[PDB]
């Protein structure tokens, strides 16, 4: 893993333990690489304990810069 992606779109979902919390512009460190449908990643946080593992579609993220 150790792959990093940028959030082009936001992802916010509550009442779901597998949901990820990310805002557009933030970076996610994914343990997955070349997934199918959706993958699990870790939010790049400064405070330990913040957003551990969440599932999200690779369609809303990319490693390169935006427009």
């Amino acid at each position: 893993g150790s792959l990093k992606v940028r959030a082009l779109k936001d992802f916010w979902n509550l009442h779901d333990p597998t949901a990820l919390n990310v805002r557009a512009g933030d970076v996610i460190t994914v343990l997955e690489q070349h997934p199918d449908g959706r993958w699990k990643g870790h939010i790049h946080e400064s405070q330990r304990g913040t957003d551990r593992i969440g599932y999200f579609p690779p369609g809303i993220v990319e490693v390169v810069s935006k427009r």
